[PDB]
């Protein structure tokens, strides 16, 4: 008999080495165990944080007795302007003139597939996307299924933990014209390494030189630095040299949305009008994708950004997140150094963001899980939100302890 | 130059221009027809009793808002399956399927549109009812498949061409997929009767079709959530290992909530773990994880006995408001002295109607009583009230008579 079934070919998919991370941890019975695989923000006592404003703008919300009604294609209206102008800032003439298109999607993931599917469609020039070396897990995957092919340019180096900038420079000025270039906004997911605006200033003048279409993804707007305007400005900078590049918003990180999925996609037009024949076609992408956008998520974030009492507390309660993770990379290196080592952790305070490439090497990495409880991807990458004022000491003898 | 001189608009959504031409006109006796949602009998848009309780219980846990797994909320997945399959379904006891939570129905069709296009070797072809959901045909082909078109809708009889979609179903090329709408088909509202669903299903299983079944209206098309769920539940118990798309938009009026979920009935639950991992797969690159406070509160009333019980007592009034209005459109056509068969519109089921008229009288409706609906002679039943039944029947007689 042929008890072969539909699916009898479909293997199990490979497993997922982040999530294995922490699904180690969990089992460690270790009380001191740290997890420093954690994918989102955690406070001081190592907790799950809503954000007041948020908690506040809910309260707001609940008490009008909305309905539950779509919205439109491209979202809720009143959230694609207020994201619109957090991104580009209240003085930026693309906002004055009306030469941009904002939708709402699926928080930043759904952003960036929406690009890659209106690149697919409409960017006939090429089908590459460069990304920086190495780069969010995800990207490959969003790319590649929206029909594009990836390429690598030079971002991290391993020697200083820091920006390749002669590399990234040598790279991105022999990408073939008309190419599209992915660039991290802020808080460069995984390694922490951002360039300086000097060098964001260097790099605009290769990408207008050379003809590639920008694509920003701005994930940590605020989170980053506390200063969203700070945050912000290559982007604000590319647009000024006259790249009008697209950019991916997520309010995942900075308002804490994670699970509501709220996020954006803007694309820069040359005016109007374009900005409005790259709307008619960016909704025919979406309608069959999801049809339309989720609203509590756009209804308590568009609250926020146009309500100026809880715009206010939320900048506030930001930037105390920023300065959180600052403090922690602070401590981690002050602890370094008075546990006695003489390696230069200079990196982990240059970095920005709550992802951070400490260098460290596999098997430093393997002895930190087995010896301390300490766990971490094999690539040395921390989540600086699994560090706290009460374990940050005990990571720094950790760390110290491995590569002394 | 630009680099979006070449993007063109976009056509006219006829959909949309239904209800943007309603919008302008004058007449304070307008209608729109076209309304895509559900409206109460004062016309406007209605929240659930039994979703705010649900609302209200969770506001009071303090919940956090931290990322859901890729396929989403477990307990809502798991109550999902369970109001689709039945309590005592031997799917569940065996154990033999993964449910996902998506982006509504649409996500729903759209990841299931991406699995086949990775993993159904056996054919690139969709066979859809003619005619169906417009959106329908833009899933499947920006998912990378071919769609073909078997017979449905009876325009002689405005009812079900049984002998029709037979002949087509019969002919279908082994392993093709066939796009079946579980019950309220969208947009006629004409469905196959239990009789004639055992026939389709003997010659799916005969032809060795895959069936792929949208049920966006459990519940939301009779009041009876087990009777609307029957045809899917036959195939199954007929060794028809279907998938389903499950939306919650309509029946817990979730719409904007985005509230779905995907299920793949497998041979076994090994088969089931195999099918899940390559779901999420796929499900990450597109939106990473789907959004959370739609499935709790969907999970809330499924799982809280009181809550379910409100709401499907809800279930049933909205469902019976709609079967109401199609008596009484009726009822009053007859009585404006209408010697026109509408039967019909009672056979007919959910809150879309092919009524059966003309575009001739379709624009004498718009332009003489401004009532508006598509040129096909759609008409949402959601759009008629106790107030304006009789204003609709006299306007249908005065343009048929
Ligand atoms: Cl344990």
């Amino acid at each position: 008999m042929d008890m072969s079934s539909w699916w009898t070919h479909v293997e199990m998919g490979p497993p997922d080495p982040i999530l294995g991370v922490t699904e180690a941890f969990k089992r460690d019975t270790n009380s001191k165990k740290m997890n420093l695989g954690v994918g989102a923000y955690r406070d001081d006592n190592g907790k799950p944080y809503v954000l007041p404003s948020v908690r506040k703008a809910e309260a707001q919300i609940a008490a009008k007795n909305l309905d539950k009604e779509y919205l439109p294609i491209g979202g809720l209206a009143e959230f694609c302007k207020a994201s619109a102008e957090l991104a580009l800032g209240e003085n930026s003439e693309v906002l004055k003139s009306g030469r941009f298109v904002t939708v709402q999607t699926i928080s930043g993931t759904g952003a960036l597939r929406i690009g890659a599917s209106f690149l697919q469609r409409f960017f006939k020039f090429s089908r590459d996307v460069f990304l920086p070396k190495p780069t969010w897990g995800n990207h490959t995957p969003i790319f590649r299924d929206a029909g594009m092919q990836l390429q690598g340019y030079r971002y991290y180096d391993p020697k200083t933990c820091g920006f390749d900038f002669t590399g990234a420079v040598e790279d991105i000025s022999k990408i073939p014209e008309q190419s599209v270039l992915l660039l991290h906004a802020c808080a460069h997911n995984p390694t922490g390494v951002d360039p300086r605006p000097e060098q964001w200033k260097e790099i605009a003048t290769v990408v207008k030189k050379r003809n590639l279409f920008a694509f920003f993804d701005m994930a940590y707007q605020g989170f980053a630095s506390g200063d969203g305007d700070k945050d912000a400005w290559a982007v604000r900078h590319f647009i000024e040299q006259g790249i009008n590049v697209c950019l991916c918003q997520s309010y995942a990180k900075n308002m804490g949305l994670y699970g509501e999925r709220v996020g954006a996609f803007t694309m820069v037009c040359k005016d109007a009008d374009e900005a409005k024949r790259v709307e008619s076609q960016l909704k025919i992408l979406i309608r069959p994708m999801y049809s339309n956008p989720p609203l509590n998520g756009a209804r308590i974030a568009a609250a926020i950004l146009n309500t100026p009492d809880l715009r206010k507390q939320w900048l506030q309660e930001v930037k105390v997140m920023a300065d959180r993770i600052i403090g922690m990379r602070t401590q981690l290196v002050s602890n370094l150094k008075k546990e006695g080592s003489t390696h230069n952790w200079q990196h982990i305070t240059d970095q920005i963001g709550m992802f951070c490439f400490t260098g460290l090497k596999p098997e430093q990495v393997e002895r930190l899980i087995k010896e301390f409880s300490i766990y971490m991807t094999k690539d040395g990458r921390i989540s600086v939100a699994g560090v706290t004022s009460s374990n940050v000491g005990y990571l720094a003898h950790a760390i110290h302890q491995v590569t002394k």
